[PDB]
């Protein structure tokens, strides 16, 4: 039988976009195509507001937009736990929490874009022990992104190389590089972002005057 | 006052995708940013089935998918006229028809991707007299596409160069090259295309067993 | 033993660029990795001047630039035959001519980008009989390009899908979308195109006042 | 009269590629088109070997390749100072050193791709004081890259948006996303990278057995 799997996506989702959502679908199909996995659930976990960030909309709104975006999904849900904590928590800790939650046990994997993988190389950004635990105890499902070479990042990292069987590279012959940064600026300029992010999310942004 | 404008998009829409729809939004914002136009409507006109094509799903289905995709749009509608004709009609004729329909009169412009513009250079593809009438009597709103240089196509074409004031180049700093061809193959392989095309279109394709 | 292969690329090469050149290298590495072939030579064949077209520099200029571009190549060369003919010639006929030369035996395959492959669908652009001869008698090596889905073009063409064993899809993991149209416009504006096309081609362009 | 400018690019240049080089040309053409400047020289400054990093070839090798790459450049040169220092140095400090050299006056601006600009947000990666000195004392010229929205990074950074007059966004109309990570992996697999990086750099790599 196929190993059951839960995909966990950490990040800003400021706001959640069609590409963030597309990421989950590509990862699930890739894992199923291997013939040894069955993805049973996806989790969108918005980052805590304390994460010293450019400036994110309040997490209350980011969780809301994700919930609304996921209404038409029968397997992906938002989980506010991470954003409800008194403060920012390292990713490996969110994985531990959601793993405990799950506790015949499905494997919990971190779903991210290849760019995140490139950041593992940034000095002080990630603790080597976290990089190791993330790839060894949980797993990584990385979706391709233009300009990044996931296979090379893996080969050049002693830690990732050693646990590469637990890293799954997925990529669809599509080219969709819509950045939430662009989305925010377009919204701020009164321009349309329709068809770049869900209609339900555009409605919420309009109703609550976000990204002005 | 701003000149009123109707955007007409001709093509396969086999099936209509988020990018086809995105094209309309980018064009409208570009025309409004000029300060001299007010886009009052968009028309999606699926190509007749007789158009000797690879093989398109029946036009009945393509019109349906467009209608469903456009349910959440308050300014874009599908018009089956072109596909209901006994046979394929040159684009300039569809423009004339929709122009007559409109008949204090708004300008009707052909909305297309920069790749279509590149095809004007293909021998026998378009009649020079049609290329001229299309750009002179109606107008062109072209949305950028990776790999194409619209400005160069215009400069190297005596006809387009002469009527370049009637060609409007729009492009959003986004990279979305999802091809309907890829969509069809993904569907045929049982893979997800969710978030690449509208949920309402995926539902119809599933219910009617299309693209198998 | 490996099947000896010769790759032929037809196109305007107006001017030849680094992507044109990259195409040969990618196609060769791909054929070699199959293990069934051994590419022994590449041939750049500039189209004839009568090819009812845009802003096409005189053929001898395009042959000379390709030649300068190829000086650092140990296996690729430009063959002026096609451009030196009196009139334009369908591509199958260029494939027959070079097939003849090969006999004063290596397999002669047509090398092109995915965009060319999509043109096989354009009404009346190619004779079905020619598309068949190309992939049945000779062979087709296609390099990926952004926005194109080669596998889908092949599956949807009743002619191509029957000859899949002779069609090789070479994947381009590097986003390298340089447009010659862009190259020409930039030059005409006095902007740099260095590192986009060969240094010697740039010098030649300048010395002969091309693309102004 | 025009303000004399010197462009400084810091990075690993491991190895230097055609996109790295293209970056200088694009930035120069952009500064010149403003009319307020006249770029008099470009400087490639390879990072020091102690830069806690990946698979970094010895600095003298990276300086030599950059030098071979720059032989056909009449205005760009590599300066080994940074790599020849004893330890790694924050970029502002490299900007001060070269600012000093300039005085044995030209404006010294930091040249980088949009992706670098997005890293100014990464927690603790850059000192706010340094980001300020960079765009207040010196200046920043940024070349566009796929998936990045520079205008948005600038607007959302309270530091950057205050110094917009010293930040220049150079647009790259050519999709040229070459990854050095990819270059290295391809080489290690014995695949060609010709036309992606300079011929002489390839020769040097081979002669010194780099990236195997
Ligand atoms: N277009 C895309 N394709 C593939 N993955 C993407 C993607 N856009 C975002 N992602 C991934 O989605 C996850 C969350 O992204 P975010 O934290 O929202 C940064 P972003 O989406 O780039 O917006 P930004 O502009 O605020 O940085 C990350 O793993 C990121 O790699
Ligand atoms: N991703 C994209 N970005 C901008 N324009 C696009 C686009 N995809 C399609 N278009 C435009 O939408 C119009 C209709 O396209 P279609 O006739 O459906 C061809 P297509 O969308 O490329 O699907 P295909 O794979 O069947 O060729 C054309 O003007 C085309 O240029
Ligand atoms: N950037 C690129 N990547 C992959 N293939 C490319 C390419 N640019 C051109 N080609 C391929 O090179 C061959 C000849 O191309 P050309 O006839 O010169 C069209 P082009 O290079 O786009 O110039 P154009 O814009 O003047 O038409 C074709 O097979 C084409 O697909
Ligand atoms: N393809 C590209 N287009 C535009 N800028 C690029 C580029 N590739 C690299 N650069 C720029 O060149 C400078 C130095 O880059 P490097 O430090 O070598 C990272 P890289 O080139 O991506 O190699 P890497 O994959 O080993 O990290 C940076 O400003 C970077 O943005
Ligand atoms: N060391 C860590 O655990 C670590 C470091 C950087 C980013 N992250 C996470 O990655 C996601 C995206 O972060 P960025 O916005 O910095 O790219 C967030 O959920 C963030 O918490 C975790
Ligand atoms: N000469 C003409 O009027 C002409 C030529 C080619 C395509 N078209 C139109 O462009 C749209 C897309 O055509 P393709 O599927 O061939 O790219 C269709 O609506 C088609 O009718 C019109
Ligand atoms: N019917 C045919 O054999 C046919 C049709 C179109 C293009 N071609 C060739 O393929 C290349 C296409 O170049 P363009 O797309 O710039 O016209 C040229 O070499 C051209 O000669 C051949
Ligand atoms: N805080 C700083 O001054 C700082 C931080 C990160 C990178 N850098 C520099 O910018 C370039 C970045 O290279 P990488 O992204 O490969 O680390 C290097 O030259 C590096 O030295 C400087």
């Amino acid at each position: 039988s196929r190993i059951p799997v839960v995909l966990l996506a950490c990040g800003s989702f400021n706001p959640i976009t069609n590409m963030h959502l597309r990421m989950f679908e590509v990862a699930r199909d890739h894992l199923h195509q291997t013939g040894m996995y069955q993805v049973i659930q996806g989790i969108i976990s918005p980052v805590n507001d304390t994460y010293g960030k450019k400036d994110l909309a309040a997490s209350h709104h980011r969780v809301a937009m994700a919930r609304l975006a996921l209404q038409t999904s029968d397997w992906i849900r938002v989980d506010p736990w991470e954003s409800e904590q008194a403060q920012w928590m390292e990713t490996v800790k969110v994985l531990r929490h959601h793993h405990s939650k799950l506790l015949a046990v499905p494997e919990l994997k971190l779903l991210c874009g290849a760019d995140v993988l490139k950041t593992f190389q940034t000095p002080n950004l990630w603790k080597d022990a976290h990089i190791q635990e993330i790839v060894e105890k949980f797993g990584l499902v990385c979706v391709g992104r233009v300009s990044h070479d996931p296979k090379g990042y893996i080969a050049e990292s002693p830690i990732l190389r050693m646990h590469q069987h637990n890293i799954h590279l997925a990529k669809e012959p599509v080219q969709n590089e819509i950045s939430a940064t662009y989305i925010r600026r377009a919204l701020g300029q009164g321009q349309s972002v329709k068809y770049l992010i869900p209609d339900a999310v555009i409605t919420y942004i309009k109703d609550h005057g976000l990204y002005t």
